[PDB]
């Protein structure tokens, strides 16, 4: 019908986790038969059928075979715990199979959690065969070396020591099966297996060394000295850190390492003391650095970093480059991992060493002409980084921000780090909704500036695009409900709702921008002491 | 042609005071030939041609005469010093001829001011005889209320070294007008007889009032004296206890027979206003007015004309914000009349009845009513609030306090007194928007449905007025040499101050955002909970 279409388009194209559809179910259904407008339609169609009858199930399943094929993002929802039925799940797996590896890696973290939701019987039967989704992950991980790397590391965190007992047992089973398939396959499959073993041996020895450093009494500098001496001690360990045979790096399976440089290694002023390491690579003695951190479970951080990477990709697709830095994390075990090292200086360091951010930029990229005697791109990128981070931190509810927590680079970028507080948890009783240092606002030229205005403009458009891609972020959050990420595990059932609450999906675009602006304004006013003075004066007016 | 067609629609609909299109006006010239499309086309056309010297002129008039006739507002701009051509002004005055008497009444204040602009010759040759001055006179004679206001607006102005000659011109003009009335027919003679009747009365009331001031002492003492001077028959040229019916200078439709002495009271203000009760010719109806001896009232009367103009525009849009444009006229500098509306000051309401709701509750209590108040009173309150906030913002009205704002039993809120205009405040700060704390509680505070409607009403009033910006700007233009206190300090800046609050550069949503921002600061300042929250947010980055 003429209007019939709009009532339905709002349903295909707006609600994402809504149970909202009810009567709609009967109407979508009657129209379900004539027109599968979009893949988006299909996810919606699915919701009403499995509701009870088998007669309903048979008709719906046929509808599915012919329907315009779902997008991976929607397929993700299908692996979700809400839909029991074997045919829809086979279907979700077929949709992923169609996907390219790069896309598969992004989601993989979620797919590993997705495993929890499949029937154990499929997993036990495959175990029986060696001694769809699960067979699929193994089959594909074998196909491509970097995928295998991630698959392995994700499975290991899961396997190591109520319903947990059941889930651990399942993961243990997947790992034994994956490892046994690899040992057995050919040159290409065995090659993968040998490499994983080399990483496994290397990390264990690395862990032994860090523990010795941890034990040695002393301040940062004395411990770092002990750490440097240890690396250089050859054949005190099962591995010789000064030389080894090439091992694909767990953060980046693409780079082999072969060496560490004992004297280049530092420890962070951070309170857990991360090593930095340098390695050399298999190529032309290149360096890599990474961090190695031995205090917390990096899982919450990989989730957030995965989230930042995803958002960066979506904005980049729409031709919005907020110059974000989505660095790499893996955890090894809970309690160790790596993180990518990006050349950066924390804001507090910058403030203490140079008077203020502008001075810092100006030193690295002076341009007499302007904006502030700083080359424009640097100003432009600082502005974009700020807006991307401000919106992304708000959406994900990142708490516990401070001057140690934000960093800068020489190019301009700002980014965040250390995502221990997430989804509105904070060590302090307050917000602000938006997280901006007085220093960051001053860095922008203050309240009225070609640049500050530019910063707000960027937040709003960033916000609008992110809102549009709510389906993927929400589906991914849905799969992390039993995830063993601390902040999520406090009320698992509330986590997705909170992300969704921030997305402000009810509101119209014009309305949503006003909302962000509102949050932005309180935050900036409380941070700037003249604005607080102005409010003090206004109260004073009415007397 | 097509996109260039859009750039054309851009020039007509958007600005009234732009210097725009200098190299570009000849571009407008090119498509103007074929496109005397609509009225707004014209005002722009004239701006381009006339800047150049001698033949552009003859071509333009042929074009003008051929042009789809100009709207009356456009006409207002043509009277100004920006256009000095005799022909164009003739045309502008022909446009005025088209206008209804009511529209004339409105513009007539600015129309009187318009006279200051050329030509001096017209006045002197019409005087010699014994087309703008002529027009105004001819029409004053047609309409009795028109004539009334014309007379009063003239007599104030006749009561810098180069401003001294304008006075001369006003004088020449008033007397010509008065002479036409003397020499006129039955009807003109009648109006004239009535204007004179009004003078004597004004002078006799002035004498009485001066004598109340001459006596020194208490407020009760001065009222006693006032009552006695009114009751004293024939100690004055006019007997105030009863006199021959005269049309009220404030409201020419009403005639007055007498004043009631015992009913008169004096106002709280240090300079002490008198409230008079008048009896009218009809059904012993009574009229209440205020008579003020202290200050020149031209500033109050501009603001009220503007409030009245604005109300009409809104209501034409069928937005009735339930503003109250009480009529004001200044007889002379240092005395005039004010329409009186039965009202209670907000300070007065608050001291007498604890809070504002109690006041509304006293008069219109409904048990299922919002606040134990009738639903309609709460609505009329919200709307008046909204209306006034925006109008006050636009006109930059200062010196707001709780004696300045009064409430009716009906729920309307309105602003009483316009000492400070166009941004001037005795006090050093805004707030840009004026809301007492008590007013917001009266709405039931920020998290209420009424407060939301109030804001929603603000934005909407604002958007609409923006659309009618041209009328207001032109009205203001003709007020540059006005003899209003606040225009006189910065004549050149005055128009620009109103135009700036209109924010025409902004697109509609940006405009709404802008207004949200001002409302936000203004309301936070006032509410202590909102201030404390800012305290806590500031505290967040401290440690």
């Amino acid at each position: 019908a003429s209007i019939r279409d709009q009532l339905h388009t709002i349903v295909y194209r707006y609600p994402p986790t809504y149970v909202l559809s009810s009567e709609e179910q009967d109407l979508v259904w009657k129209f379900r038969f004539y027109l599968s407008s979009h893949k988006k339609a299909l996810t919606k169609f699915l919701k009403c059928i499995n509701w009870k009858l088998e007669d309903e199930v048979t008709q719906a399943l046929w509808m599915l075979a012919n329907w315009a094929p779902m997008d991976v993002e929607d397929a993700l929802e299908l692996l979700s715990p809400t839909f029991t039925h074997p045919q829809v799940r086979k279907y979700a797996v077929s949709r992923l199979a169609q996907a390219p590896d790069e896309d598969l890696l992004l989601y993989l973290l979620q797919l590993v959690q997705a495993l929890k939701y499949e029937d154990p019987r499929h997993i036990v039967h495959l175990h029986g065969c060696i001694f769809n989704l699960c067979t699929f992950l193994i089959q594909r991980a074998c196909t491509n070396a970097t995928l295998a790397n991630y698959f392995y590391w994700y499975l290991s965190i899961e396997v190591e020591e109520k319903q947990d007992e059941r889930a651990h047992d399942m993961y243990a089973m997947v790992l034994k099966m994956f490892l046994k398939v690899l040992e057995n396959g050919n040159f290409n499959l065995r090659g993968i297996f040998y490499n994983l073993r080399k990483q496994r041996r290397f990390i264990d020895e690395l862990v032994k060394l860090v523990k010795l450093v941890a034990k040695e009494p002393g301040n940062r500098n004395k411990k770092t000295e002990k750490f440097q001496k240890l690396l250089a001690e050859q054949d005190m360990f099962k591995v010789n850190f000064t030389n080894f045979e090439p091992i694909p790096f767990p953060l980046d399976p693409e780079i082999y390492i072969t060496k560490i440089v004992p004297m280049r290694t530092s420890l962070f002023k951070s309170a857990l003391m991360p090593a930095k390491l340098t390695f050399v690579t298999s190529i032309a003695h290149h360096e890599y650095a990474a961090i190695f951190k031995h205090g917390d479970d990096l899982r919450q951080d990989q989730l957030i970093l995965q989230m930042i990477t995803l958002m960066d990709k979506l904005l980049r697709r729409e031709n919005l480059d907020l110059k974000l830095t989505p660095y790499k994390v893996l955890a090894t075990s809970s309690k160790h991992g790596f993180l990518q090292y990006v050349d950066s200086c924390t804001v507090a360091e910058v403030l203490a060493r140079e008077g203020n951010i502008h001075n810092f930029f100006r030193k690295h990229h002076p341009c007499d002409n302007g904006p502030y005697g700083i080359s424009a791109e640097v100003m432009d990128t600082y502005i974009k980084s700020c807006a991307g981070y401000c919106v992304i931190t708000y959406l994900l509810g990142v708490g516990d921000r401070h001057l140690d927590n934000l960093l800068l680079t020489t190019n301009g970028k700002l980014f965040h780090i250390d995502f221990g507080y997430i989804l509105g948890r904070d060590p302090k009783p307050m917000p602000p909704p938006m997280k901006l240092s007085k220093e960051m606002v001053e860095a922008m030229g203050g309240i009225s500036s070609e640049h500050h205005h530019e910063f707000r403009k960027q937040c709003y458009t960033a916000y609008l695009h992110l809102r549009r891609h709510a389906n993927v972020m929400l589906n991914l959050f849905s799969l992390m409900v039993d995830a063993t990420v601390p902040d999520i595990a406090l009320e698992p059932d509330k986590a997705v709702k909170k992300v969704e609450e921030n997305l402000q999906l009810g509101l119209t675009d014009e309305e949503a921008v006003q909302h962000l602006q509102s949050l932005l304004d309180v935050s900036i006013t409380a941070v700037m002491p003249a604005l607080v003075e102005q409010i003090h004066r206004f109260t004073q007016y009415w007397r």
